[PDB]
């Protein structure tokens, strides 16, 4: 049971005790189904029913059917999101933070009313498209070419590692309009791609290691046609467009991992309390003591840091230097206590009748995915060394 | 050089400024002389400009002289003057919260007018009398004893590891009145002891490694006549006054380490801008910029912790728990951020013209002191075996 | 590329040079399908090929087949086995040592002349019955009565965690014959099973997050016929074969946790050159630099560790805590550098195209399987409180 | 005490002890004093003690009273010396490996004919100069000058961290004799700088952190006319020597960590026995059992590790990968090793009375005054770059 140290206010409080009464009975008893077939039955009738609590215009207006709140709302929906079953966490954090609002604060009036009322009720599905097999890593050095016949821009490339790939209605693709400019940054352009497009087809899904049940897949284009009215931004100035979601990505995903520590405590202390050996219950031992008094402290570490930033961004003040550290440290700090909760159940915490192994894999992600350990450390220090 | 992530209010953000541009002309530059003469010539000077700027008695009603404000701001000022001089930041918090605070909680209507004005004036120097040379984390277990001579009491023993002996001129000392009880805790009782009293003496300044220029001694009580009026709170109830302000000192000793790993971050990050290797600055090495940025995103999750636990315990709401684990993962962080801070400065930071050899001889002194890393642990683990 | 430093003979080096040739060409390519299908069709047929090798019985007396060698050749076997694949050298450490050693060294000489040739020569699987349903580190509170009616002992009671179950054809399980006594310990009593009997029910396999591949089934055991010659070691005295067995299974299984490290390392040194990224090798980084020198000291580090300890048991230092020490050591150390290694490919480490997320789960079951690893600490612990 | 483990064959075993009560009778007793003085008075005499005990010029050949034996040897004597004192062990390695190797290597006969029997016998100390002040990782980036004049000399320029500074009588000083050359690395020059030649001078110890006892100073030239005969090696070729003998450096002085780590459990575990808390003793506890596992596993790995590869270099198989990389692993394991025995001996370690204060700061001297973990992982990486 969450306490309210957190720092949240009533209404925050209220929306995280309707979230954990809402993800049990619907979401939670049915991951392991999840989990062991890489699969969601009814993938589209649980967003339909996110659709109708406004959790997935969380950020956004109620102009266009969101609620209207701000960026904490979002890390804290994300943290119970994840928590009951890690594998539709991405899925979440993909087509709410990378497509909606990306839309919301980088898109003309025009197409801020086509995607996005079909977005937030749930009845389309969003996903964002940067990486690609040569560029997973320098998403500045991009090969995908646009070229420009008029008023329609022609794709042709490759992208890969697309989360929602198979059943978004609704992509944002990063293209290089201009691939001969020495600055790498000037040549990059948004685009919005939409399902049923000729020339744009998804390939088979990829089985990956973690977080199954989060689609993904790879992009082929074969002369696509995009009209000129579907440009995110502006021509050859995608940079600041590109780096923008980014980091609000970064700030809004952490509270991932904060749901998978939150959900190996939920399994780990009851089960200490239950479990009885040398005569004495496993709970009482002092390293299983210590154990959890390591978890407990830093899970609490890292759910204030990422919510006291998530607070200073609602005013104004914004850093990517600070949404990377956040959720890099609760990767690396859910990596160790997946560890450690896999560690205090023994055997039964390696077969797949529990939750231990899968939660784990899932942690893995977080440290790979959604941009490496390393490429924060490089911003965090590139930010030092700018003052 | 801090951030508004801190989500402090506008009076609270005054109290971090005006304390800044002091301690760095008052502490900062003698923070050297301090730690290699362990010995503070202006401590009472010190401590009267203190008193007249109202953080001593910062926690501490308006009525007695005090300010009337919270746990979080003498949590910030104690990091902040941590920050200038770790070894003083000790003396300041033991003297400021474990004698105002448990005067002002369980002291009588005439115990708080007698004492608390002179405290926080700064000319009368607090102390707590807990510890044993044979009872470290095993408080309940010690060994001075009080006996009831009529209408007085004799107390008998000695107490080890006081900060401020020699000079704190109204001390709290626990007594044992009862060892006939079959509980070890029924029979410790708190009192209030004054310097200068007929068989009270200090026996000599002990050398520790780190801390240097805190005054710490042996108490030897040689048939103390000690007033009956001068009892805190009730017969036989000591080990609940005990327990009360251990829960609270190690929330308030948290912003030690956090004021020392500030303060590594503030001498390593200009130091790597200015020497230059292999014809560039050493600041543009991925391997430094790696650990920047870890200590970074460390020293922001602990301050972060501990200001929201902080603001936790202002509401009416607070745990033993979280106070132990905060105090101990900060102490672990900046132990950690310490000891690659030094290595920060190559051949230059193992010598004493650094600070940062006393940053990390200070940063050990969190884990050892006010409490046990062991015990903290051991504390946390028993919170959720009693649900 | 194994390098001299480990100081190992030139027989060994052959040995490790004929195994690494004959693993590569049978066992390595087909090592992905073992962990994705969970079944090893050809496992009687690599194990008839192993036995023409000699290396099931390599710790054996040649009288009986084997190789006669010490526990430094098995050590080096379990590392080149478990290089290829993690499952088939859990496999091989659960056939080799749990039965195979087990019988040459508690023993008689017909139960050895009847078990071992057909062990050795691949005819008959060996496995171990130490694990129970409700007491996984506590084997001395095991229920399993056997209690005994003229020269038959009557088997009541269910075993877990069977490595090798359904394909054992000749197994140890120990057993608790005397209930009642004051001695906890000294009312455990080894009996060798064997296909056929009449009441051994082998159970399905168990699906589990790692060493997929090996079959682990729950044994039943209802009103048995054990006849009084399949007895090993002494009536109501199994502890000491059961401890012996205990201590040396350690030793050799490290090998598990070395080999994985080893695959790893020979999986992404090679990555990180065909690789690029900012139009420069991944390699180059010094980042990636870093963790390459890491795993690399790590895994020389814990190797020379297991090879002097071993080297050590073949001239009578046997140790129990030097084996624990050395379990634990590699297994906590071959975590981290499976985790490491999926982050030095990015993005091509969390999908189950690579062998790189298939060593991570397989390296998990060395913490917690033979032993939990705060087991291990416990028993170095108690190895000081009796100097 | 030590076991057998580490492989230790004849005539190396009795050295071991030898050293131990050698330096138990002399040097024990005497590294407080030294630790506190800064300066250590008996240091001609403890140098002629061990020039006539045979340790002095182990690794020189047997010519002029050398004892001819192998790197393992000098490595558990260094190992036995850090362990008695840690000040002393960096003298002792600076004096034994970083001087007498060099001549004994690239030497010639004059020129160790005339040094090595005035520098065996511990008459002379043997300093090396590399570092500078403004070149501390950049050993290649040296400013000191050698302009040629027929058959002298002169150099014009300044050293910094040499250790034994104003104590040696011979110093093999680097100088760069060609500051045009297109490679950077074959303008430097080895001389023999002796004392009492005119243009030489030292200036006053410096005041570490750590080592107190080692003398440590500037080193000035000014127009200090060198002979042509004390050259090293060949012109412009000091490279080839300077990076040869840094290896063979790193390796021997990674005893260092080795001894420390073994002096700081040798008084921490019959501490944790002789005191009680709680009413049994401290060392039953099953944290202080974890933490005595966990340093006795590092000490054990890495002292195994270091035995291991100097055995390897004993044949001829020397690598620069593994002299760098045993050092850094050595170092990083015995600095929480001596974070965890002042943990463990709680507020009794935080004074100075106690040696565990002198064991952390000691151990920081590896990690930076033998070259930093971030050159060495660069150096372990540029490995794997040039297959
Ligand atoms: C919503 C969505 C985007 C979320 C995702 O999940 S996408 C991430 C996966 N793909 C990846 O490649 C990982 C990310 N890669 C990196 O971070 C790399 O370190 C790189 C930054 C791309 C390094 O490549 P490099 O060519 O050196 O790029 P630079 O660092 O020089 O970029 C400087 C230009 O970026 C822009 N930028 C930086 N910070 C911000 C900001 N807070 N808001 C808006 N724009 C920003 C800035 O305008 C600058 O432009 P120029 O001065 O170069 O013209
Ligand atoms: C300046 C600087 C460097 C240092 C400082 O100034 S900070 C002071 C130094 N700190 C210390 O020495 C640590 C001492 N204490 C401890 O470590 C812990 O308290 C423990 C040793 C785990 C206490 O354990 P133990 O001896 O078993 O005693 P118990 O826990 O069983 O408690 C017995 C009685 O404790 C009392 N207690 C415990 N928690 C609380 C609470 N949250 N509020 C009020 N009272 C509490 C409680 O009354 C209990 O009594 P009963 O249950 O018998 O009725
Ligand atoms: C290979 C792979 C496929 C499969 C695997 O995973 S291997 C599976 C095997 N491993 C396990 O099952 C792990 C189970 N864990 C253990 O057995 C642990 O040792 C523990 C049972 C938790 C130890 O706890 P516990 O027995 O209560 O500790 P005690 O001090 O009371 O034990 C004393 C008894 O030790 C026994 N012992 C006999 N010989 C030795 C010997 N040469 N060295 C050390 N101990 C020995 C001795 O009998 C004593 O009991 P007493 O009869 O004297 O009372
Ligand atoms: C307290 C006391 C007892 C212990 C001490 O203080 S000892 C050491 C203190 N001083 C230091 O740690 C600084 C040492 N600095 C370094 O190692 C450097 O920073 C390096 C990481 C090697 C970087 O050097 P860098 O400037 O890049 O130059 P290179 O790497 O290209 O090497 C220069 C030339 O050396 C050659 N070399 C490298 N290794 C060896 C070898 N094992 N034997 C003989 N020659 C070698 C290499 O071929 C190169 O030649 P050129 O290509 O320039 O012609
Ligand atoms: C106002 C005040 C100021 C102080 N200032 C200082 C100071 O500046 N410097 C200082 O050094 N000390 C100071 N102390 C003392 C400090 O409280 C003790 O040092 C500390 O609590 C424990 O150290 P110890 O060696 O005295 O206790 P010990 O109990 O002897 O600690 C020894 C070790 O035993 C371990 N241990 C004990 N019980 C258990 C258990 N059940 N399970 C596992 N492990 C256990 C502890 O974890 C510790 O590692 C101060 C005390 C007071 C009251
Ligand atoms: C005989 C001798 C004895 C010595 N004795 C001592 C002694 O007793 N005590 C002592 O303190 N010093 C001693 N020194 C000096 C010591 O060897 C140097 O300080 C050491 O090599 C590190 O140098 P620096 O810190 O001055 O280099 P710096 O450049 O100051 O190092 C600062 C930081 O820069 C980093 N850095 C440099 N290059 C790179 C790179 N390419 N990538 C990433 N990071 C980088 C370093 O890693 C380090 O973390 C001695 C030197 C010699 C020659
Ligand atoms: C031949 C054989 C082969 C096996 N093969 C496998 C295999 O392939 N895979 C597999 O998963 N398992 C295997 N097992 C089972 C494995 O040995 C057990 O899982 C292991 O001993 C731990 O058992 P447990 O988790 O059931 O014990 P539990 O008691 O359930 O352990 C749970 C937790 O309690 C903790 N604990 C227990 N006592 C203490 C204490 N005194 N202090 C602190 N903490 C404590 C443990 O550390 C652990 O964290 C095998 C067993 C045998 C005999
Ligand atoms: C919208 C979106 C969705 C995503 N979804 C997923 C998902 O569902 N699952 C998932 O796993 N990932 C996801 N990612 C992360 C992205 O796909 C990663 O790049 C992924 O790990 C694929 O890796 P890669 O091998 O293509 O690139 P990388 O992860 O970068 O791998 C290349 C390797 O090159 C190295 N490298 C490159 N430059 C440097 C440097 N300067 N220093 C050191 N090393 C360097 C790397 O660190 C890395 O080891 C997503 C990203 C985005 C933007």
């Amino acid at each position: 049971v969450d306490d309210a140290i957190n720092g949240l206010s009533e209404e925050q409080r209220q929306l995280r005790q309707t979230m954990a009464k809402f993800l049990q009975e619907h979401l939670a008893p049915k991951a392991q189904e999840i989990d062991r077939s890489n699969e969601f039955k009814n993938l589209r009738e649980f967003w339909k029913q996110l659709g109708n609590l406004g959790v997935l215009g969380i950020t956004a207006p109620v102009q266009y059917g969101g609620s209207g709140l701000g960026y904490l709302e979002h890390v804290l929906v994300m943290e119970e999101i994840s928590r009951a079953s890690g594998a539709v966490g991405l899925s979440y954090g993909a087509h709410s933070n990378l497509c909606i609002n990306q839309l919301v604060r980088n898109g003309n009036e025009a197409q801020k009313e086509k995607y996005l009322p079909k977005l937030i009720s749930g009845e389309y599905i969003g996903a964002l498209a940067m990486s690609e097999p040569n560029a997973g890593s320098d998403v500045v050095s991009m090969k995908l070419k646009a070229e420009k016949k008029g008023n329609h821009y022609i794709l042709n490339g490759n992208k890969f590692w697309i989360t929602n790939g198979p059943d978004a209605d609704v992509l944002i693709v990063y293209a290089k309009t201009d691939l001969a400019a020495v600055p790498a940054s000037r040549g990059i352009t948004a685009f919005i791609v939409e399902k049923g497009m000729p020339g744009f087809s998804t390939s088979k899904k990829l089985d990956k290691l973690g977080m199954r049940g989060s689609n993904t897949c790879e992009l082929i284009f074969e002369d696509c046609k995009i009209p000129a009215a579907n440009i995110l931004g502006h021509e050859n100035k995608g940079v600041y467009v590109l780096m923008s979601g980014l980091d609000l990505a970064r700030l809004v995903l952490a509270g991932g991992p904060l749901g998978l520590m939150q959900a190996v405590l939920d399994h780990t202390i009851p089960y200490l309390h239950v479990r009885e050996a040398f005569g004495q219950k496993i709970g009482h031992f002092q390293l299983m003591q210590g154990k959890m008094a390591d978890m407990y402290t830093r899970l609490m570490a890292c759910r204030q840091y990422v919510y006291n930033v998530a607070k200073a961004c609602d005013e104004g003040h914004c850093t990517a230097k600070d949404c990377a550290g956040v959720i890099l440290y609760s990767a690396e700090c859910a990596t160790q206590v997946a560890l450690d909760g896999i560690q205090c159940f023994g055997g039964n915490g390696y077969i797949n009748d529990f939750p231990m192994g899968r939660f784990l894999r899932d942690a893995k992600l977080y440290e790979i995915g959604a941009g490496t350990s390393e490429v924060r450390r490089l911003v965090i220090g590139r930010a030092f060394n700018a003052d």
